[PDB]
């Protein structure tokens, strides 16, 4: 046989919460569709049992995968301080932490660590909102518009095919918003009825109108699907190409508001710092959250905004075959440090682990034989690499230090 030349030494998983009920149910939503939105089992913005199971599946799998890689024992509960789990203060992220622990080491008491004050935002998951740092308005306004080809109108103008597909699913033409149209001289259109304006403040960036509404509407259609509801979008979404076209509006909003470096770098700094420290070898010690780092496996329950920010900041671009959502619920940005046995040099690998939309629809159990999707990522800013295509620890450390915004560190 041929022995392993690389040995997995540390794992850091930044995961998006699991499938949850549509965070909202506004009046605008019922005005763009004559149909009735299907009710969910849990409260809005809360993780659903199905969501928790799906996450637990990923956990079962990572346990198997890490065992095969020898970082985790095949049996029993991992050693005290071998696996750490951190979660944003939200209900949905906290439960994603539990769901993942339960699947990684069932019956084992792995606590999920969060900010002590759960009624207040955790700066780790967004240093802007809690005033840790601010965005430079003018620079951010030009960066975002620049990414939009100069104007939001042109941006949307290039995605009308998708907007029309959405309108088709909503039967928007016979909607209240369209029917009570004050300018029924022109044809009905989401982008026209709801003009999208770019709003930039010190702690926040938003895109009103159809851009943000479609992002939310299309995602919900995805959530219904992943939740196994009878007929997502009222049985009007019948093929893969329609799923991709719809969710593209969702990815578009994030490409602009969450991946733009001028937003991503500041919003991703706290996590970059944590990830780097966790991936770098040094003397273990109770640190932020009462956790001990380094260790072996660190799992962080966050949001789609976080993975998108990290992608933007680290210049990591990906498309997930079989999954129309760029950063889907359960999706995991995985960082791994491998040590080359030859000279004991340190290396790091980044990938995106996700469940295809179908794997969520049929709630298919994962394991080495039936794995979730996976896309090995390349750091576009990394020069020093190994035969495996990974970035050196020094390269990655450099990429992190140059991308982070000192002013936004915790
Ligand atoms: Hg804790
Ligand atoms: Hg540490
Ligand atoms: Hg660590
Ligand atoms: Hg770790
Ligand atoms: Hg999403």
């Amino acid at each position: 046989q041929s022995e392993p030349e690389l040995k997995l030494e540390s794992v850091v998983i930044v995961s998006r919460h699991g499938v949850r009920a549509p965070t909202k149910a506004t009046q605008l939503m019922q005005d763009v569709t004559p149909d009735a939105w299907p009710t969910w089992p849990v409260k809005l913005g809360w993780l659903t049992p199905r969501g928790g199971e799906l996450i637990a599946y990923l956990g079962h799998y990572q346990r198997q995968r890490l065992v095969a890689d020898g970082l985790l024992a095949k049996k029993g509960c991992p050693q005290s301080g071998q696996v750490a789990i951190i979660a944003d203060v939200d209900e949905r992220t906290r439960k994603t932490g539990e769901a993942f622990a339960a699947g990684l080491a069932p019956d084992c008491a792995i606590t999920v660590h969060t900010q002590t004050d759960t009624s207040s935002p955790d700066p780790l998951f967004n240093p802007l909102k809690t005033g840790v740092c601010q965005l430079d308005n003018a620079n951010v306004t030009d960066a975002i518009l620049s990414r939009a080809g100069g104007s939001i109108a042109d941006f949307t103008g290039h995605r009308q095919t998708a907007f029309r597909e959405l309108e088709r699913v909503l039967n928007f033409p016979q909607s209240n918003l369209c029917l009570k149209r004050e300018k029924q001289d022109e044809s009905c259109s989401l982008t026209q009825a709801l003009p999208s304006e770019l709003k930039v403040s010190a702690d926040n960036v938003s895109l009103t109108g159809a851009v943000s509404l479609a992002s939310m509407l299309t995602e919900i259609f995805l959530l219904q699907q992943a939740q196994g509801m009878p007929e997502p979008g009222w049985g009007r979404i019948t093929d893969s190409h329609q799923w991709n076209t719809l969710l593209s509006l969702h990815n578009a909003q994030f490409y602009l508001l969450q991946r733009t470096p001028e937003v991503a770098r500041s919003r991703a700094t706290p996590l970059l710092d944590l990830i780097k420290t966790a991936l770098t070898p040094h003397p273990p010690q109770k640190q932020a959250y009462g956790v001990t780092l380094p260790t072996s496996v660190l799992f962080i329950a966050g949001h789609d905004t976080n993975l998108a920010n990290l992608g933007g900041a680290l210049e990591l671009n990906w498309t997930l075959p079989g999954q129309p959502d760029n950063t889907p619920p359960g999706g995991e940005l995985v960082f791994e440090r491998w040590r080359r046995l030859s000279d004991n040099s340190q290396w790091i690998q980044v990938s995106l682990v996700f469940q295809t939309l179908q794997q969520m629809r049929d709630k298919t159990p994962l394991s080495l034989n039936t794995p979730p999707g996976e896309v090995k990522l390349t750091l576009a800013g990394c020069e020093e690499r190994n035969a495996q295509g990974m970035c050196s620890l020094a390269g990655f450390t450099q990429i992190v230090n140059e991308a982070r915004i000192p002013a936004c560190s915790l």
